[PDB]
């Protein structure tokens, strides 16, 4: 028990939204297990229960700053966040940086861009309807919408949306092992250095304006501000893959789609349940290092050891979610947006986007449905975040 066997967790592409069989086995073995991923060196501890995941992610004894130096076993060939980025920061610095933009990401904060976002979405959907079926829901709506929304919230001119997306793709491609010069990945860095440091020098409510003002008041450095802007910009694109899984599920189970289309009142609750259930990523992402000797469920974890949490596993904890594999719109303390200091700042924005998307796609498109069999919809390979490559759809024209 104190010395669990190391389980090898090689990279494997899973069909649609099927749950990882290896994760299912780890969940059955006990609260604390040990794993070895494709990259990095050695092994790491893993926790899967809802309460243990909340502990590891919300306790000062586990830190992110120490992860970078020790080649911890991991899925990705290379990390996305750089040294000093919020992902690799611990309080107090992490707290100081996150607070500079927190008010822009709460429910009250994201409401500011809700009307404009709904307008942009209706234009994308209407353009799709006008062109006629069949179409690729991902290329026509799910991909462009999130990019436009995060750029709007950040204060990035619409004319630069395409550039932002290309830069985001290069950075993510680099994580997959692709060879990209630092000079290539720092283009977004230079872009935000200009926007935050030279422009948006006046009063503003968008994210880059808040960052610029915080730098002006000596609360954060330009470097800290730029690093945060880059990660927020990249993060905004996650809604594309997640909403893609959401619609693949809804269209694969016409019954659920009918329920949402006919019962507007339950959409908020239903979307929250889909967010809990959808297996958003492959394996696990960034670990935390035990900063001192600690114990979890009696298991001794030595200072220096790496510990991963699986939010996907925690979302299926039988204790917290009875009959976990069942999607129940009337079920929900899920942790799809993480837990602890590092919880996703984009959670409320993702909810906003998901709600607008469900409304538009289910109410504006006459008799929407998949144009191919559920099993024939291609999903991303060798990826970190799971999602459809395309979503062929048709409707009444
Ligand atoms: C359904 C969509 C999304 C999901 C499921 C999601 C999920 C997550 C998860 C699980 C984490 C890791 C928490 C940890 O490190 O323990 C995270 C971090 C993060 N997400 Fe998201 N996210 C989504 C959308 C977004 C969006 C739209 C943005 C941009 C506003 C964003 C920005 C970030 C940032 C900056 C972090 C790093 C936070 C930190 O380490 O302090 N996310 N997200
Ligand atoms: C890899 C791992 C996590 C993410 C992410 C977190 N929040 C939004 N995107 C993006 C790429
Ligand atoms: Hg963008
Ligand atoms: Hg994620």
């Amino acid at each position: 028990q104190a010395v669990p066997p190391v389980r090898d967790w090689p990279a494997v592409d899973l069909p649609g939204s099927d749950f990882d069989p290896v994760l299912t086995e780890l969940m059955r073995e006990g609260p604390v297990t040990r794993i070895s991923l494709p990259n990095g060196e050695g092994w790491a501890w893993l926790v899967t229960r809802h309460d243990d995941v909340r502990l590891v992610t919300n306790d000062p004894r586990f830190g992110r700053e120490a992860v970078m130096d020790r080649q911890v076993t991991r899925l990705a060939p290379h990390f996305i966040p750089a040294r000093g980025a919020v992902g690799f920061l611990d309080p107090p610095d992490h707290t100081r940086l996150r607070r500079s933009v927190a008010a822009a990401f709460t429910a009250r904060g994201v409401e500011r861009v809700r009307e404009r976002s709904r307008g942009m979405l209706d234009e994308l959907v209407d353009a799709m309807l006008r062109a006629g079926p069949p179409a690729d829901l991902t290329e026509a709506v799910l991909s462009p919408f999130p990019i436009a929304v995060i750029c709007e919230l950040m204060g990035v001119p619409a004319t630069d949306r395409h550039s932002m997306h290309t830069w985001t793709q290069l950075i993510l491609s680099s994580s997959h092992g692709a060879e990209v010069s630092e000079r290539a990945k720092n283009e977004m860095n230079a872009y935000f250095s200009d926007l935050i440091g030279l422009r948006s020098d006046s009063a503003g409510e968008d994210v880059t304006s808040l960052l610029g003002a915080a730098v002006g008041r000596d609360e954060i450095t330009l470097s800290e501000a730029v690093g945060l802007a880059v990660l927020l910009q990249i993060g905004g694109e996650a809604v594309t893959n997640n909403s893609g899984q959401m619609f693949h599920l809804l269209l694969s189970r016409p019954e659920l789609a009918e329920r949402l289309r006919s019962e507007p009142e339950i959409r908020p609750r239903a979307i929250d349940e889909l967010l809990r259930w959808i297996p958003h990523r492959n394996a696990v992402g960034l670990s935390r290092i035990a900063l001192e000797d600690v114990e979890i469920k009696g298991v001794r974890i030595r200072a220096g050891d790496a510990v991963y949490v699986s939010y996907l596993a925690a979302n299926r904890d039988p204790e917290v979610f009875p009959d976990p594999d069942r999607i129940d719109f009337e079920r929900n303390p899920h942790v799809s947006f993480g837990f602890g200091p590092h919880y996703c700042p984009g959670g409320m924005l993702a909810r906003l986007e998901s709600e607008l998307l469900v409304d538009a796609v289910l109410d504006r498109v006459p008799g929407l449905k998949l144009a191919v069999a559920p099993e024939d919809v291609p999903f991303k390979k060798g990826a970190l975040i799971r999602g459809p490559e395309a979503l062929p759809v048709t409707w009444h024209a």
